This record gives C-alpha cells, structure tokens and sequence, in this order.
C-alpha cells in the first residue's frame, strides 16, 4: 500500500500486522491491542471548504472535538470531511484510511495520548493491515503535532 511504500522509502522503523478481515475497531480486537493504542484517521474540512482537509489521528474509542481540532490546526471551525472528499483526497476507503501515503499530503495532528505508548497501531491503508510504529516516528514522516483533539 501506498503508506508501507511510504515507510519503506523512508527508511522508517515499523511493524506490519495483518488480520483477516471478516469482509470501529476490527483491528483493536483481531489484533488483541489495547483500545487505548489503536488509532484511527479522521479527515475534516477546514472552515467546511471540502478541498481544504486536514488529518487527525485518534484512540478508535475516542471522539474527535471539532473545536479543539480546528484550534490545533489554526482555523476558525472545522466541520467532518464528506466521505467522497475524503476517499478523492486520500486514496482509501473508510475502514481503511492510514495516516501515511494519503494522495493528497495535508497537515496532521495526532491526540496528545499517543505519546503515553512506545508504539501505537494505525491503519496500513486497508482492512486487514494494521501499522505498529512508534508515534514521535509517525509525526516526524508526517510533520505533524500532538495536540489535545478529543473529547472526555
């Protein structure tokens, strides 16, 4: 997938996992990860312009706050990327967006949490295909921050 091309071009340390699908959290729980480890990636759009997206990267069992991301992001609002926008941005399908080898690169945000593990799992870019690297290696491929972007 474009997202382990991405990895392997850069040189940069990861584990590939991988699941049978049987074709919210699938990977978190055919994997046996903690939930709290498991991220997903949310697309949004900035000021709700649908060519603007941004990407956040957060707990499966957590919310995304819109306020809090458009804050971390630098824009007045956000409001969800609408599913065409964000598979023509991208490049996957939802169930399988990774954080890496999006088509269209956009600024990234990762949930603050993250830095809690040594390493975390995101989407390798389809079901099935789960990423363990650890999150200061993430950011760096991404040039992204963490920023407190979920709710409770």
């Amino acid at each position: 997938t474009p997202a382990i091309d991405l990895l392997k071009k850069q040189k940069i340390p990861f584990i590939l996992h991988t699941y049978d699908h049987d074709p919210g959290d699938e990977a978190a729980e055919k994997l046996g990860i903690d939930p709290n480890r498991s991220f997903k990636t949310l697309l949004v759009a900035e000021n709700g312009d649908q060519k603007k997206l941004a990407c956040f990267v957060l707990a499966t069992a957590n919310m995304l706050n819109l306020k809090k991301a458009a804050k971390s992001i630098g824009v007045k609002k956000v409001e969800m990327a609408d599913k065409d926008a964000a598979q023509k941005s991208t490049g996957y399908l939802v169930g399988g967006i990774s954080p890496l080898g999006q088509k269209k690169r956009v600024k990234t945000v990762i949930n603050s949490t993250a830095l809690e593990f040594e390493t975390i799992y995101v989407s390798g870019g389809k079901r099935g295909l789960s990423v363990e690297i650890a999150p200061q290696d993430l950011a760096k491929v991404l040039g992204a921050e963490f920023t407190d972007i979920v709710d409770e």
